[PDB]
């Protein structure tokens, strides 16, 4: 893989302390910047967190979830 995994895994850090207090809202905010800049053989990468959940995504960080192994979970790596 290691297509755009620093992007996400890297994104995802930033979920950490993007809000996780103001709302969460915000996020999928800029998820969704970010995240559109797929259409190609991300493209099922971008739907991949859509399809898990962007809420999702920081629900695995607050147990205990690397912004990898929560990356390579919806397989971007």
């Amino acid at each position: 893989g290691e297509i755009l995994c620093n992007l996400c895994t890297g994104l995802i850090n930033t979920l950490e302390n993007l809000l996780t207090t103001k709302g969460a809202d915000k996020v999928k905010d800029y998820i969704s910047s970010l995240c559109n800049k797929a259409s190609g053989f991300i493209a099922t990468l971008c739907t991949k967190v859509l399809d898990f959940g962007i809420d999702k995504l920081i629900q695995l960080i607050e147990d205990k979830v690397d912004a990898n192994a929560i990356c390579a979970k919806i397989h971007a790596c």
